[PDB]
């Protein structure tokens, strides 16, 4: 709207769970900012601008971020692997994340959370490659029935989380949300999978039944040919 | 790369759903049988009992 | 309607079960408000603005929110999951919740309400997931016996 001022001193609020860096080019000084505060630049200090990945299947370079996100949050992917059994079928995920920070004041550590250029992109690929791997070695009928230890079973290995050393990024957490096939005929044959494990439990009734209407008939023939003797 | 080689590989999958299936109606069925000897079984012991 | 003197302090009534948080950009200061009370900025601070989700299946990002409900309260979703005889079925529930506080004085737990940028949409899904995974090795004729 309204074009800046530019001789005022610059100056950026950087959200709750959320830090900055910043490099001073003329004092030669480096500091990264954390939390909620207020950043103010000098006359030769730049931010560093990451751009970030985003999207439904996380396409990359599809957001700008001028603070590191380093709270507790998830992200959520669309992964399409595929069967021992040549069977083709997408996931929805959803990876519940956090960076940990040990000591905020190590120029060390602090300056290795933005060492990635793209934590998000990452991520979304080096969990990705494990569920496509882990699937295709496991038949579709096992997989339908136990995708929650499969998944859960690749993407820890022996685990609670799944740590990232480069920058300090874990994944304490996935979510498989929907699993479905991509082929419309592989859901055409499974919906008569559906039809018939209705008739199993329709005949079982109906035979449960018929037991049970001839145990009482013989039972009735029973007494009544006492009955007739006792007559 | 090839499109008959994947054409190939859903016929694959639309066998290992057929596996899948005729197993459970192979294991209903065994119950079924299962359950109308044992129905049987109970009736003649009771007809003879009575 | 009428546009806001901007010469006026500016205060936000806080309902009861909720809080609101506020930090402090010039002395370098934060709080968090509880229950029912009145809370008038300083020129320097600012309100959490909790961006939340609403909807039928839960969108998220559909609510906009400047205060943190944390009594007991329910939100319902609507889950479509499948069986192990390949048999899909949605379903309707709700979740009884309330966020637990012990000490309201302490700026650590009471700045734990806060971190997670959308409980509704993450709660919606954590137990989503537990469901279609326990449902999804159980054949249906059971399930629909057993669902509770």
């Amino acid at each position: 709207l309204a074009p800046r001022n530019k001789t005022r001193v610059v100056s950026y609020r950087v959200p709750h769970n959320a830090a900055v860096q910043v490099y001073d080019y003329r004092e030669k000084r480096a500091r990264v900012v954390f939390g909620p505060e207020l950043v103010s630049l000098g006359p030769e200090e730049q931010f560093t601008v990451l751009s970030l990945s985003a999207g439904r299947p996380k396409r990359p370079h599809a957001r700008r971020a001028l603070c590191l996100l380093l709270g507790p949050d998830f992200f959520t992917d669309v992964i399409t692997i595929e069967t021992a059994d040549h069977a083709r079928l997408q996931l929805q995920l959803a990876y519940n994340w956090h960076f940990e920070v040990n000591d905020r004041k190590d120029p060390q550590e602090t300056a290795k959370l933005f060492s990635v250029p793209d934590f998000v992109g990452d991520a979304c690929k080096a969990i990705a490659s494990r569920v496509r791997g882990a699937v295709a070695s496991v038949t579709f009928d096992d997989f339908h029935k136990n995708s929650a230890r499969i998944i859960r079973t690749a993407v820890f290995g022996f685990r609670d989380q799944a740590v990232f050393p480069q920058n300090g990024l874990v994944v304490s957490s996935v979510d498989v949300q929907s699993v479905e096939p991509v082929d419309q005929r592989t859901r055409d044959a499974l919906q008569r999978s559906v039809q018939l494990a209705i008739e199993i439990t329709t005949n079982s009734q109906e035979a449960a039944a018929k037991h049970e209407a001839q145990r009482l008939e013989q039972e009735a023939r029973g007494r009544l040919e006492r009955q007739k003797i006792l007559d």
